[PDB]
């Protein structure tokens, strides 16, 4: 037989799953959540051996070690060693596609361990294995007899092996298969391992023993009175003294406690469940659980006999929450949730798929920081701690089955036929088995992109009947089916409507509203976080808060899918799809992260950060207005910060602690603003610090920010008059204007400002020229590859029209010396294939006192696509440690995505000023600034700009940043005007039309002089 | 479900037929110990699933029921909604766990006295023209097995029809059964007599209760 | 294995069911509802039996006919022929409860049959062998190679023998 091409064996021999076990024969260690002796870890150092198909496996592998074996860790995924490549595809399967079969060369990893068993493990009880992730399926023997086989690599797989084992030295010999037919279940968009991914670890259970257990809390109208129920179910042999106690506990106090005999009421005509026995318990003003505040009680179930013998013990975490949709709206504990989310990927760059404690705690920790709330397990279930740790640091998950079939054609193809039923049905039955008593899952999800099919409705209606305490959503097949309790649309856009037949993604505000539909809205994915992206993040949170039932979202996504290489020296690089010899493969969409591998920050993140504020403000005259968008916590740790600068120079600054109930408004009285005597704009900005440290943040971490412009005193008094007057040098070829030691020459063959000096020194490498065009985005590109055009990106628009191949031609360069100035007015044309896509107007006006005021004016041919960006640009010969702008920032902004950004007198060290995307692009832009400090140079006006050691040719032609290298002197751009980066999704044009340059007629003017 | 050509032999005499699943677990202790367990939806599943996708096209099928006396799991509940999913063209019923439970289209209790109440602990039987009526109940009524025919039988059959005339939502039912299960054996001449439940050395068995 | 034993598995390569076929070569014999030549009843005698479980059935069974093996018609219930007594039982398991095994001792009927079959029905196309109804489940073997397994007793198991069977004699 060959199991693994029959998606009608999915197990043999496995054992029914349920909650997590350990088994104590202790309450007081139950109780208090420690280690349990009646667990084990067989985690540590295995013996593995890859074979290039099951059939070239050596029989002498079930009886004794292979000589060729190597020693490996486990948990890991095999490809994390070397043995073969990992895979990164998308949609594309990586296997040919001819259910249920998979390909005759199946990369088989053989594990194998050697260990101890002590003699009081075999006298009495049971002792099973526990295989918590194997991709993708695998046979297990051990001691040279066969155990069983099992399939479903996200959910735990266990035997039982008290007949297999002997005292002293025992042998496990596991046999891991890459493709089986469960692969068929599992497309989902990251990249293609396999092995023995999660722990491995022995479970010792007494022969009666707890098989399962449920806890339940349903409270009255006002949360004031609540009742635990808590089901119990028994293996073993049946006896009149056998007893099941619950205790709740919190902290040190014991706040209820029941016990009662084996014996369940009667359900119907042949009688009840001998087998179990259902307990419930009170509670009086019960602590509510919530991601604003987490609170936790502790469970225990005793199984003993009457005399009150211990047999064992049994606990969960247990939070007091309830979870329903009412009238459209999703409520927790009564109140409408704004689901402020991100969905998350088990990802690791040195170890892959395989997930450790520090990062788990690292990934909530900075998502908590970010004011998120709100987990999703694209596309299955974690690894089981990280259920624990947001029932502890407290986030709403959604609990997704390990089901997608994206590459089928059509997408139902398998999730439509009732053969694939027994399979889907138990990736979802037994992830609900081991999830359902996790307070913080308040939603199950059925799967990923798998369109929608019979199997869907028969599932979602399995789950509804078995665990009414959670909705039940899912996106396959037009977001709205049958199959889901939430319209949970993925990349659905604001206001901009995409009617694809048959799955239309309708505008989320207009969604809602369709004849006879009810049901609330929070979108699955939302927000393409790939590369330079996040564009126009801020229409959908505004859109949340106006609209009841819309109720936030998933941002797609949390980490950048990027693996660790080396180059030839050791030195290490991260690298996506194709870079380890995959193909077919997807190259960087499996980077798609508000953050890096390594968990450092995207500038992106802070945009979240901001929109994602859980406090509003608004400013009328000097009152500040402050709501609080929390549920149920007051605003105990929190201190509004206030500040007024003009151009940069703090005036007054204030501190006033924030007393505000959830939902509440808090008015705050600024004092008497000293109205300042010189020119400028004055600025009001706000922050929102947390005195105290938490679980999840340091003391004195800032939570919510917004600036607003005050008062501006426009400069009227006239530049001290200038007492010089600068000198022309008509040539045939040059424009040489001199004044002190500063020179300025420009090339009357092109007509650009070609070369400068202050004193003998140079101070370009390249003359400065108009520019219109950017290193794409991700954005920019799309789908689009060298040999998959699609002529829709807009990288592909502006190919076609010439942009980046367009020479300016000059149409007049003319000089003339004034009064007190030497002016020069330059005209060019790009054109391509003699069509004339721009024209620039300049005046150069340099005074007596040594400013250069340039003057541009640029004129767009309708007719072409709206150009990336309408600026100027030059290679500077200095190389100078800090830049100093006036302007938004600190961080990365650009026109659709500088919600996050503040504006004021901002210095950072040059490096800071780049972006290093792992796929490079344009990158590292400040908008309105008004001025700009590089060594000695300084630019004054109201522009975007940025400033690197890097061409947007070579990062245009550089496929990886790691190959990217520091060019002579500092590039920097100057824009008048920039586009907008997009992010809705990354696949289609996702700027929207306020953030185009289509205006046709521009115009920016500039101050560059050497203070 | 039945021999094949009995469908084809009711679309043509003209029988509304109730195609039934071969699920029945009236044996085990709660009636619903299997059809509850996950580990047994895959089983029945293929059980129904299999049945619609044989006898879909059959105008005689106007019902397709999930089987019998197998009390009231999530399994039918899973299945129920499948059928409604797949097949939207004929209204879904099932007996078990009430007779009125949310795996049912149609109230199709068993044995249902049309005046005199029964109500048994967790799954009564009410009389079916108060059944009809109780607090947020909507549904038609048609009985899936009434008025046993066993032996000299079948009195009170006037009142259930009586009933069924008056009472709109009362749709009528089936009775049991049409045919008695007896089997033919011989004595020392050959001669052939009707034998029942233990004529066979069967034990334990349930006597005259086939016929 | 013990599939028997096993509600995991309930089918062992049997073909996706599906409504009523005859695979007609003809519009109007398809039209008029009449006999198919593709459609063959393989009703009548087969070569019969009993054992007391399936241990102990001798290996020879799947090659060639055994000696001791009667002669009685199919379709029937081989409880009608004699070889064991039917069971009447209402509620009660005519079996002990212990899901999801059975009996170790479990009457098995062996059921044989030695048929033809045409040059033209493997030259091309597809040949599928059709139980309309087997009592509780049953492996299938063809020219002594193993075919596959099939429960539910009242829905038809299908299988492919296109690469099972030879011309002639089978
Ligand atoms: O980042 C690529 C994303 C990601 O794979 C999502 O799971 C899916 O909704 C999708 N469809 N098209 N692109 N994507
Ligand atoms: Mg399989
Ligand atoms: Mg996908
Ligand atoms: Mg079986
Ligand atoms: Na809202
Ligand atoms: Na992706
Ligand atoms: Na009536
Ligand atoms: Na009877």
């Amino acid at each position: 037989r060959r199991d693994w091409e029959n998606p009608g064996v999915t197990q043999l021999n496995r054992l029914a799953a349920h909650p997590p076990f350990a088994s104590w024969r202790n309450s007081e260690e139950a109780r208090t959540d420690r280690p349990s002796q009646q667990l084990r870890s067989l985690n540590g150092e295995w013996r593995f051996a890859w074979f290039p198909a099951p059939e070239a496996v050596p029989e002498s592998w079930l009886e004794c070690d292979l000589p060729e074996a190597d020693t490996v860790v486990v948990p890991s995924n095999w490809q994390m060693h070397g043995y073969d490549a990992p895979i990164y595809t998308n949609v594309t399967y990586p296997i040919t596609v001819n259910p249920p079969f998979v390909p005759t060369e199946n990369p088989t990893g053989c594990y194998s361990l050697t260990f101890n068993v002590d003699e009081s493990w075999l006298q009495e009880g049971q002792t099973r294995i526990i295989f918590d992730g194997v991709n993708s399926a695998f046979h297990l023997w051990c001691n040279g007899r066969w155990v069983g086989y099992g399939q479903d690599s996200r959910l735990p797989s266990e035997f039982d092996l008290s007949a297999f084992l002997r005292a002293g030295e025992n042998r496990l010999a596991v046999m891991v298969l890459r493709w089986s037919d469960g692969s068929y279940l599992e497309d989902q968009d990251m990249w293609r391992m396999s092995g023995i991914f999660r722990d491995v670890s022995l479970l010792h259970k007494p022969t009666t023993q707890i098989s399962d257990f449920h806890v339940a809390t349903r409270f009255n109208d006002d949360f004031s009175r609540a009742v635990l129920e808590a089901e119990v179910q028994m293996c073993g042999e049946l006896r009149d003294y056998l007893r099941v106690t619950v205790s709740l506990w919190q902290g040190e106090t014991q706040v209820a406690s029941g016990t009662a005999p084996f014996g369940g009421e009667i359900i119907d005509e042949r009688g009840g469940y001998a087998d179990r026995v259902t307990l419930r318990l009170n509670v009086e003003n019960p602590k509510l659980w919530s991601a604003e505040i987490p609170n936790l009680y502790r469970a225990v179930v005793e199984l003993h006999t009457a005399d009150g013998t211990l047999i064992e013990a049994e606990a969960c975490d247990v939070g007091f929450r309830e979870v329903r949709i009412e009238n459209g709206l999703l409520l927790l504990n009564g109140k409408p949730l704004l689901i402020r989310g991100v969905n998350r990927h088990e990802h690791h760059p040195l170890h892959g798929q395989v997930m450790d404690e520090q990062t788990m705690v690292q990934d909530i920790l900075l998502m908590k920081q970010n004011n998120f709330n709100a987990v999703r397990c694209s596309h299955y279930p974690n690894h089981p701690l990280w259920y624990t740790l947001c029932d502890r640091y407290g986030l709403y998950v959604v609990d997704e089955a390990n089901i997608e079939t994206h590459g089928m054609v059509p997408m139902n193809r398998l999730t439509d036929d009732p053969r694939w039923l027994p399979a889907m049905s138990e990736r979802v039955t037994r992830m609900v088995q081991r999830d359902r008593n996790h307070p913080s899952v308040i939603i199950w999800s059925l799967g990923s992109e798998s369109g929608h099919g019979a199997n869907h409705d028969a599932l979602y209606r399995w789950i509804k009947s078995v665990d009414p305490s959670r909705p039940v959503q899912y996106e396959g097949g037009g977001a709205d089916t049958t199959a889901t309790d939430i319209i949970c649309p993925m990349y659905a856009r604001v206001d901009e409507d995409q009617p694809f037949p048959a799955v239309p993604k309708w505008s989320i505000k207009k969604w809602l509203s369709l004849p006879g539909e009810t049901r609330p809205l929070i979108l699955c994915e939302y927000a393409h976080a790939m590369g330079n992206s996040l564009g126009g993040f801020a229409k959908y949170w505004q859109a949340f808060r106006q609209y009841p039932r819309l109720q936030g979202g998933f941002v797609w996504d949390w980490v950048d899918q990027s693996l660790i290489k080396y180059d030839e020296n050791g030195n290490p690089w991260s690298a996506y799809g194709g870079d380890f010899g995959d193909t077919p493969n997807d190259r960087q969409f499996c980077m798609n992260g508000l953050v890096f591998a390594d968990r450092t920050p995207h500038p992106a993140l802070t945009e979240a950060k901001h929109q994602q504020q859980f406090f509003q403000f608004r400013l009328s005259g000097q009152t500040i207005e402050v709501t609080s968008e929390y549920l149920f916590r007051h605003s105990d740790n929190e201190l509004l910060h206030w500040m007024v600068a003009l151009d940069g120079k703090p005036l007054a600054s204030g501190e006033v602690p924030l007393d505000v109930a959830p939902q509440g408004k808090q008015l705050i009285e600024l004092p008497e603003l000293p109205q300042p005597e010189s020119a400028g704009q004055l600025w009001l900005t706000v922050r929102v610090v947390q005195p105290n440290a938490t679980a999840w943040s340091e003391a004195g971490h800032i939570s919510a920010w917004q600036q607003w412009r005050l008062a501006e005193n426009l400069s009227v008094t006239l530049p001290a008059a200038s007492h010089a007057i600068p000198h022309l040098t008509t040539s045939e070829m040059d424009f040489c204007i001199e004044l002190g030691n500063k020179r300025w020459q420009f090339n009357r063959q092109s007509g650009f400002l070609s070369q400068m000096w202050i004193g003998d020194k140079k101070q370009l490498l390249t003359p400065l020229r108009d520019q219109f065009t950017r290193a794409p985005l991700d954005n920019d590109i799309g789908v689009s590859e060298a040999t998959r055009i699609d002529p829709n990106a807009w990288v592909e628009r502006w190919k076609a029209a010439g942009h980046y191949q367009a020479e300016a031609a000059l149409l007049q360069c003319t000089a003339d010396t004034l009064a007190d100035a030497v002016l020069i007015t330059t005209a060019h044309a790009w054109q391509h294939q003699g069509k004339t896509l721009f024209i620039s107007r300049k005046t150069y006006r340099i005074d007596g006192s040594g400013q250069m005021a340039i003057t541009v004016d640029v004129e767009v041919a309708s007719d072409t696509p709206h150009p990336a960006r309408i600026g100027l640009n030059c290679q500077l010969a200095q190389v100078a440690e800090r830049v100093n702008w006036l302007g938004l920032g600190p961080q990365e902004n650009y026109p659709d995505r500088l919600t996050a950004a503040c504006f004021d007198r901002w210095d950072l060290p040059l490096s800071d000023m780049y972006t290093p995307y792992v796929f490079p692009s344009e990158n590292g832009l400040r908008c309105g600034t008004r001025e700009l400090n590089y060594g000695p140079h300084q630019w004054r006006g109201d522009f975007q700009f940025n400033i690197s050691r890097y061409s947007q040719q070579q990062l245009m032609e550089t496929s990886h940043r790691h190959l990217l290298h520091a060019e002579e002197g500092t590039w920097l751009n100057i824009d008048g005007f920039h586009m907008g980066i997009g992010g809705d999704d990354s696949w289609s044009p996702s700027v929207s039309a306020e953030f185009q340059l289509s205006a046709g007629r521009y115009h920016y003017q500039l101050v560059w002089c050497q203070k």
